[PDB]
RNA sequence: GGCCCGUCUCGCCCGCCGCGCCGGGGAGGUGGAGCACGAGCGCACGUGUUAGGACCCGAAAGAUGGUGAACUAUGCCUGGGCAGGGCGAAGCCAGAGGAAACUCUGGUGGAGGUCCGUAGCGGUCCUGACGUGCAAAUCGGUCGUCCGACCUGGGUAUAGGGGCGAAAGACUAAUCGAACCAUCUAGUAGCUGGUUCCCUCCGAAGUUUCCCUCAGGAUAGCUGGCGCUCUCGCACACGCAGUUUUAUCCGGUAAAGCGAAUGAUUAGAGGUCUUGGGGCCGAAACGAUCUCAACCUAUUCUCAAACUUUAAAUGGGUAAGAAGCCCGGCUCGCUGGCGUGAGCCGGGCGUGGAAUGGAGUGCCUAGUGGGCCACUUUUGGUAAGCAGAACUGGCGCUGCGGGAUGA
RNA sequence: UGGAGCCGCCGCAGGUGCAGAUCUUGGUGGUAGUAGCAAAUAUUCAAACGAGAACUUUGAAGGCCGAAGUGGAGAAGGGUUCCAUGUGAACAGCAGUUGAACAUGGGUCAGUCGGUCCUGAGAGAUGGGCGAGCGCCGUUCCGAAGGGACGGGCGAUGGCCUC
RNA sequence: AGUGCGGUAACGCGACCGAUCCCGGAGAAGCCGGCGGGAGCCCCGGGGAGAGUUCUCUUUUCUUUGUGAAGGGCAGGGCGCCCUGGAAUGGGUUCGCCCCGAGAGAGGGGCCCGUGCCUUGGAAAGCGUCGCGGUUCCGGCGGCGUCCGGUGAGCUCUCGCUGGCCCUUGAAAAUCCGGGGGAGAGGGUGUAAAUCUCGCGCCGGGCCGUACCCAUAUCCGCAGCAGGUCUCCAAGGUGAACAGCCUCUGGCAUGUUGGAACAAUGUAGGUAAGGGAAGUCGGCAAGCCGGAUCCGUAACUUCGGGAUAAGGAUUGGCUCUAAGG
RNA sequence: AAGCAUCGCGAAGGCCCGCGGCGGGUGUUGACGCGAUGUGAUUUCUGCCCAGUGCUCUGAAUGUCAAAGUGAAGAAAUUCAAUGAAGCGCGGGUAAACGGCGGGAGUAACUAUGACUCUCUUAAGGUAGCCAAAUGCCUCGUCAUCUAAUUAGUGACGCGCAUGAAUGGAUGAACGAGAUUCCCACUGUCCCUACCUACUAUCCAGCGAAACCACAGCCAAGGGAACGGGCUUGGCGGAAUCAGCGGGGAAAGAAGACCCUGUUGAGCUUGACUCUAGUCUGGCACGGUGAAGAGACAUGUUUUUUCACUGACCCGGUGAGGCGG
RNA sequence: GUGCCAGGUGGGGAGUUUGACUGGGGCGGUACACCUGUCAAACGGUAACGCAGGUGUCCUAAGGCGAGCUCAGGGAGGACAGAAACCUCCCGUGGAGCAGAAGGGCAAAAGCUCGCUUGAUCUUGAUUUUCAGUACGAAUACAGACCGUGAAAGCGGGGCCUCACGAUCCUUCUGACCUUUUGGGUUUUAAGCAGGAGGUGUCAGAAAAGUUACCACAGGGAUAACUGGCUUGUGGCGGCCAAGCGUUCAUAGCGACGUCGCUUUUUGAUCCUUCGAUGUCGGCUCUUCCUAUCAUUGUGAAGCAGAAUUCACCAAGCGUUGGAUUGUUCACCCACUAAUAGGGAACGUGAGCUGGGUUUAGACCGUCGUGAGACAGGUUAGUUUUACCCUACUGAUGAUGUGUUGUUGCCAUGGUAAUCCUGCUCAGUACGAGAGGAACCGCAGGUUCAGACAUUUGGUGUAUGUGCUUGGCUGAGGAGCCAAUGGG
């Protein structure tokens, strides 16, 4: 048969992502002496909506300790932040909105987002448009502490890495239902092409493994192993329950 | 008969540089493409069987390497475009009714994946026109939509078992259930079509057996050619038959029979064989009357492809002599009271019933392996110009006279 | 008729005989002077040129496209098709004195109009990595990736070595 | 002493030192609605020049009736620009909004665009008339005019203000400019360093394309093919309309031919007494209604609609009245 | 398509591309995200079943279990025995996963049926709803109504060959170039046809092809290879043509597509036969240093459990900008 | 994590297969390897998806000897005991049994019961059976040994005879003081020779699931779906006899139990033509033909009194309707009518029409299948091509002879055409108990059809004849024009 779509979208060139007015990558700002020891203030100029993101993003601008520049910044403004703020970063920061300072400095039970993974990556976890970690335990020795993720699992992560101070601008969104086909289409004409989504049950056999016959049915059981290979691995991947 | 090699059986004898798990020999079975005082080699010609393009033309295919996103499918970038009207969302102003609570009314306002509708986009219906057209998909009326999932130019990206698809296996340059170009490739085909001068002579088969065999091959059969071995209407013939006769056997078919067996089956008559049921005279009785289920005795009617005591006609084998008789004698390890039986020698006797034939034998070897019809017999079927059999003859392969025409 | 080679016999050899193959190429008939030259209302009179006028030209009349045009200019594409003169052999499915046809010529002038410059979607080199290999992957990734300038110091020629 | 001066200020004047460095802006931003300013075109009342009718009328019908880029001045818009002053009895104000003790009305100013008018260009040229020079060749010669105004939700273009929508936020770089600093330079009392050049003066700007068609005949469809192909401009009338119809500017000969008759069957339009779907698989085709104004509008419903539901009346011309600046 | 509901994934990850690599898309991304599904707005509801096929969880309590390694015999090739990973078996969960929802017996004061109870194959046996449906062979089911007449339409009944609950059931406003039934007006659809107009068709001036063609062409019967233009017997037949016409030429158009055969293919599916990419697991090498602890042989050898270090190797950031005492 | 092995998963992907016979193919069966009786026509041989059947086993004895008896059944008897329990006598040609299906064969056996046994052992050939005279399987006499049994003759190397079974290659076991193991010697191992086994049931022997309506190719009328051809079981129709129905009375009208025929207007049966194509159903239109006659004309018979209605003859001349439903062929219903008879012409008729439902490709539901998909199950939307050729026909010029022309005509031949009904009088009469209720000739007219014609009426209408008007244009009036014929 045919390469299915999915494993098509590997490839790209049609499925890749919609990044040309993109306002850049949302990160943090590197680690340094400052960083490390005390903490170095920068001013909130603006805030930017970003084309296929639900948070809005703040451009926030330091002063370069050692050489005489103004670095700018592109950070995930918390729910509150306004223009004009003084955002400070670092080890001794306090512990306020829009803030961000390491884990194991902060108090535990902090509500956190923007958090790094492992530390130096300039923040990777819990930054969508709503979500927050949650800082559950430290530990003295060897530097690690507990964070609990928006998806209820409970992790350990070392505690040199930081995160700012809130919860994500934005939330709320998936309240609200969609309407139209018409505002779905421009949600993710910003965002890459996978949105209009035929079902394989009403492809022919040969582009899908559940198309084909008189009656549109599946036919096979629909939850597949993870052993499966590619273009076959379709379905309900590797469910352990099913139903409601 | 004899000999060589392999294998099997029964037994003994001979020789040594090394006396042995040595080597060789006898007789009798049996297998070999062997010997038995050679016949091959080399070249050329004809035919047949093959491998190769293989008599010629023909596929649906498969693989390898490249070319296309000028059409179309989708994503991105940058530009362009979309009259005039209808309904009147939020917000706002004013008036009226009442107590706030509030409720109505008149405006303003311009929202909608809203409505009519132009340009644009697309193509429902007339299944209208045309349908060797204007056109390898157009035209007219009627149409759907026309501010958002809208239309469109240029640039760009995705390339073939790949892409792309609001999903029709749709589109991917008039080519898509796997594009196009070139090569392997003159791919293969038990399948269709065709196969080129004359005359002479001979001349078929659709059948046996086997094969994943049923449109085909192989093998026998039918056929042609090349020959050989012999005989002679030159005073002086051994053998052979789709033939008959003379003797000798085989049958179990037609017919006939079942007063004979097996199976079916009709009705009277005479006998308590022997019980029993509806029964009548009787408490009952083989005491009188008959009945049928199975009883007997001689009779009587109709049968049988898978019954038969009998039993034809047509048929099938044999013998009609020299390869036959009559004698005399050797051999035997078979059998053996002597004897048998078989094999070798030597000698003596020729028209072996009718008519007709000149016979025997060895190589290659094409085509065929779809048949059909008719007298008689016969299976299945209501029957068939139906299907399937037996002998024989025809058509096929064959004209000619007749049946008006015509296998 | 033709104008330059050819045949009989003995032998050898072959790309050696056509009526078919929806055979291959070329040519020609019936059909047949037939179908047809019928989508978007329409032409008419007089004169000039000529051998020749329904189609050329001029004048007049009547019409059509009706400013989302049958108008005036561009892009892609075409490449001389643009213009003048002459011809009417072939083409303009009738004709033509006409044409985008033929034959001679001629015509496109830029600091300001565009390209040229930049970058977008993207393409594509060096390093690096992969691959038997033509090469392929990737554009910051396993990089010593700058060839520039101010102020000062040394040295040197050129121009009236002062500058 | 002297790298300028003026204003309360928004800021202005013809320049008005300045580096490596840093910061910022322009480049550089969606779609739609509404309003206002300016232009081009259209309309009306006239005045001039030339053409048409004038069998009757018509101070009449048609054409024309202007000024480039680049500087200066002034109208006209916009201001989220500044000063005085502090407002409820709330005020100002738009089509709608909206604004105001974080400073509204009322005064006084300042900045930007000024494509509009005048002005240099510039009336010499262009146009419309009348009359001539020259046999011809001849880019001519002269007499006049190119004027005064107003309206409009008019069509198109441009600029500005404001609002709506987005689970859409609507591009980069080349290049140019401004500011913060003060490394550094200047001459020492008539000169200089400087002039992100204030005015003038001198030289240069190389290379490539430039014609025509652009579409019922110059392109692609085998062709002068009823097909396909991206755009700029858009007159008058009727009319809601850039719908349809007629006309002006411009264009053409009816789309690969004409003549004579009007047979059948065709193709495309129509019309039919009486019946009204009885025809046919099937109201297929055809036919009825249709614009606007005034009434009136059911069931159901997601309370938004249905809905132009269904169903009635009117529509011409002429002469007036009243209202709308 | 929005709405609804699932599944996987916390980055040495999920899904996927890639011959290849510290390769690449999602990703300028981080559970309100990405990838794979089913159903299809609003309201209401989504019953029972894990026996089967799937998917998934742990388990030295373990049947099967390859290679490498361990022990025993031999002169060795070789053989034997124990150990024996993942996965299959065993045990839970899972139906908005694929799916399935039948029979038998007893039982109610008329009969009938079964509110109630037990069992089967195999796990429950069709719940709420709905229907002669687009779904019902019988069938044109039965009744009511629409008609003069209805195999059509609508409303009810359920005995439903063979309806049924996200393989979604039911209702439902608006909408539909979707499919059916009736009614009002309307009309040549028809009774039943008629006439007019434009372009053709007709003739003419000029120009002018193409399909097709064994020979060509009047019929009745007979026979034939079983429907003759030709043969036989009859009927008979007479030059050259024009406009129509659709009866014939089993007219043309294309080596029937239907059905069959071929030891001919191709698209697809899987519980067909062989394989294979990917993926999971085990062994050897890259692969080092220390700590305690358990087991086996035996009076040093092997299987090893976790933790600690970086020095190989991997990941992240930077303009490698303050790392350890 | 990489490199290399090992194990699981794997239609994500690749290659390939999906037997044969067959009154077309699938389904159903094996007629695919064998055996008996018949077919089978008296040697043998002989076919069909001809008939009845049977087989892929079973037996340590049911094999091999030797001995003794007779079996099934019947009659007669005997306590329980009867029809069948056990004992005895007689008859008893096999009418029982021999493992099975059938046939043949058999009486001191080939059966039953005993006693002993393993000839059911090893090794060469020859022959028969299907046959090509090749195998395999089975069998037939023998030959050499070793044996069993019996007193011996002899019998026996499987089953009383006809079936009970299987190549190459590979594997396994057994046997020889067997050969080789490639320089020589030993040993393990391996390869050889022969015999047996592990099996090819499609049985002379590939290793093998489906679907295609998205399909393709080479062919076939060797082979179907249509029509045409033979037959007529079936469908329809007509006779022969005559037990009865009919108040008596077989035959006015019918007619059982039986039997003889016609038709291709129905379905069957066959495969003879067509698969280098003969357009596949209905309906619309239109023409001709048959009679097996519904009505009309002429008649005969009735259980014909009249009316009405049945049977039968000559007879196809003229008629056989409008609709609701269904695609319908059929069917049923309403109404009219004299009557609403049955059929054929390639199941008449698609270069005549339509495309309604079968029968492409898109979809939805139900059943089945894991699935792709299938369903004479239901629904929906689905391009209907060409005549200008020859003939036939409809019309039109014409043509040959009459010396040429014109007028007037005749005529062979060919077509043919009229049909049916209502009202009045007869007549409320004939007839009849009554109810009811005719017929002939006349009179007035209608239905269908045919041939004409436009006085009237209706339609058409571009005399573009004449008014009325919408928009635009010629300066206005007048006169007009355009708007594919502006409209009325
Ligand atoms: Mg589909
Ligand atoms: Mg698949
Ligand atoms: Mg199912
Ligand atoms: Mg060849
Ligand atoms: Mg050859
Ligand atoms: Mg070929
Ligand atoms: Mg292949
Ligand atoms: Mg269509
Ligand atoms: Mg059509
Ligand atoms: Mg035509
Ligand atoms: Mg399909
Ligand atoms: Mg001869
Ligand atoms: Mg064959
Ligand atoms: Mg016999
Ligand atoms: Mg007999
Ligand atoms: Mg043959
Ligand atoms: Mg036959
Ligand atoms: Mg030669
Ligand atoms: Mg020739
Ligand atoms: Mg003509
Ligand atoms: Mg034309
Ligand atoms: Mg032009
Ligand atoms: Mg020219
Ligand atoms: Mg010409
Ligand atoms: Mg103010
Ligand atoms: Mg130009
Ligand atoms: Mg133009
Ligand atoms: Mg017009
Ligand atoms: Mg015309
Ligand atoms: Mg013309
Ligand atoms: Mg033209
Ligand atoms: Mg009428
Ligand atoms: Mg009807
Ligand atoms: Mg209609
Ligand atoms: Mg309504
Ligand atoms: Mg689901
Ligand atoms: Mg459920
Ligand atoms: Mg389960
Ligand atoms: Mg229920
Ligand atoms: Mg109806
Ligand atoms: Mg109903
Ligand atoms: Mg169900
Ligand atoms: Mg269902
Ligand atoms: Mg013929
Ligand atoms: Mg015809
Ligand atoms: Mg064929
Ligand atoms: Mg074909
Ligand atoms: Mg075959
Ligand atoms: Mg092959
Ligand atoms: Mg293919
Ligand atoms: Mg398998
Ligand atoms: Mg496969
Ligand atoms: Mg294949
Ligand atoms: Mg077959
Ligand atoms: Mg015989
Ligand atoms: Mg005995
Ligand atoms: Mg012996
Ligand atoms: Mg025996
Ligand atoms: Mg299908
Ligand atoms: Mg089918
Ligand atoms: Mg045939
Ligand atoms: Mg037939
Ligand atoms: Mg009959
Ligand atoms: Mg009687
Ligand atoms: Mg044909
Ligand atoms: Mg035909
Ligand atoms: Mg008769
Ligand atoms: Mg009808
Ligand atoms: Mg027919
Ligand atoms: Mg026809
Ligand atoms: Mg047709
Ligand atoms: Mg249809
Ligand atoms: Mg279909
Ligand atoms: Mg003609
Ligand atoms: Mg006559
Ligand atoms: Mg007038």
């Amino acid at each position: 048969g045919r390469v299915i779509r999915g494993q098509r979208k590997g490839a790209g060139s049609v499925f890749r992502a919609h990044v040309k007015h993109r306002k850049g990558a949302a990160r943090l700002r590197a680690v340094d002496f400052a960083e490390r020891h005390g903490y170095i203030k920068g001013i909130v100029k603006d805030i930017i909506h970003d084309p296929g993101r639900g948070a809005p993003l703040a451009k926030v601008v330091f002063r370069d300790p050692y050489r005489f520049k103004k670095r700018t910044e592109l950070f995930i403004a918390a729910e509150g932040i306004h223009t004009g703020q003084f955002v400070y970063c670092g080890k001794k920061a306090q512990l306020n909105i829009g803030n961000v300072l390491p884990v194991g400095t902060m108090p535990e039970g902090t509500i956190v987002c923007c958090l790094e993974e492992k530390p130096g990556d300039r923040g990777k976890l819990a930054r969508a448009s709503g979500n927050y970690a949650t800082v559950i335990s430290h530990n003295p020795e060897t530097k690690k502490t507990r964070v609990k993720l928006p998806s209820g699992s409970k992790k350990v992560i070392s505690s040199a890495n930081r995160a700012v101070v809130g919860v994500v601008a934005g939330g709320g969104r998936i309240d609200k239902p969609i309407l139209k086909a018409g505002r779905a289409y421009h949600k993710y004409k910003a965002k890459r092409n996978c949105w209009p989504r035929v079902r394989g049950v009403a492809m022919n056999p040969v582009e899908h493994p559940f198309g084909g016959g008189n009656h549109q049915h599946i036919g096979k059981p629909s939850t597949i192993r993870r052993d499966a290979p590619a273009g076959r691995k379709v379905g309900l991947i590797a469910a352990r329950r099913t139903g409601r």
